[PDB]
């Protein structure tokens, strides 16, 4: 009730990122979006449900069949203060790492919703290495979908940061990470972005959702 | 003065909404209109190469074939002032011209942020009228990527927005004979939305080097 955890499966890590070699042996890493690790502040899973209205295999059927303490909202202040011009000395990429004390081989789901739609399906298998008593997934610099990178691009051609948030307002992710085998949910984490206020830093705020 | 070159003239084009609002009552809104002696203005082509899609086949591999007087800049100030809360059909018309009785490919590429998004290419059959020919779409079903573009737009809470959202938003038409392969017109078409009381509006150029 600390951090995006369920009993089976804790985020340690999550981060997306611009790598930009400035030299052959220095390079500049802009952080988008950043979590790295008192009790989680709680949302009702209802306040949500109209930004991810979907029906069948939707959160809302998610959650009823529970786990309720795998669920989790995530607000993301997106950092988008980089320069984007000069391609090919640039790789947009994301990490990773989630731990579990048993070793699974895990389903992680990832649907990008945009205006109502869902526009990106991403479905991958992860399997476990043992490490320090548990079981660790751990994603190092896997390519940023191309979506994602052209949506970046897309948000920073706006000439107002206001602009970029009323186009975030539309924009959700929902993440669920399965047990293969048992088909248990073991994570359900629905993101939510504004764009940072601040000349530099990306910021977030997670919730635990329920339903009381 | 207007979209013509030597083989090839357009005479009209619209989008648009239809709504059927009872069995003999229907709403037909424009979101852009052209129906067609001042000499048209001029735009260098490569200002707007970066806008199109590059490379083989390309704009400027198209112009450089030519003929130079089949290329045309089309500037719509799109109505979007209409209800699209059913009973509607989104479509598009349009009427062309030519002596000659040719088959015509037309190719549309809609391009957004850089990257083609969509590609339709058909051929137009023409019917002879009093020593011309004539080639019409009637009612053709608009794309389901442009009513949804349309959508996504009307959700955004300012024009102005809108409008920024459009500088990267082209489409390319490029008319071409199927049996010669030439260019009989090639259209590079760019947007912003009608302001309020507006209506669909318009603004023609001629493609130059
Ligand atoms: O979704 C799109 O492709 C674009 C868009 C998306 C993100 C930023 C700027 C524009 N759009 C169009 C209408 C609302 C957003």
């Amino acid at each position: 009730m600390r951090s995006i955890a369920s009993s089976k499966l804790w985020m340690l890590e999550f981060s997306a990122f611009l790598e930009r070699q400035q030299d052959p042996d220095t390079y500049n890493k802009h952080l988008f979006v950043h979590i790295s690790q008192p009790y989680l502040e709680t949302v009702d899973i209802r306040q949500i449900y109209d930004k991810f209205p979907e029906k069948k295999g939707g959160l809302k059927e998610l959650f009823e069949r529970g786990p309720s303490n795998a669920f989790f909202l995530v607000k993301f202040w997106a950092d988008l203060n980089t320069n984007i011009d000069d391609e090919g000395s640039a790789f947009y990429g994301v990490s990773s790492q989630y731990e579990s004390p048993e070793n699974m081989i895990i389903t992680c789901s990832t649907k990008v919703c945009s205006f109502g739609k869902q526009v990106v399906e991403k479905v991958e298998t992860e399997y476990a290495r043992y490490e320090n008593g548990h079981y660790l997934y751990r994603i190092h610099r896997s390519p940023l979908c191309e979506y994602m990178i052209n949506f970046i691009h897309k948000l920073k051609h706006l000439p107002e940061k206001y602009m970029m948030n009323s186009v975030l307002e539309n924009f959700t992710i929902l993440q669920v990470v399965t047990n293969r085998d048992t088909q248990e949910t073991l994570l359900c984490i629905a993101y939510v972005f504004e764009v940072s206020a601040s000349e530099h830093g990306a910021q977030h705020h997670i919730y635990r959702l329920v339903k009381e």
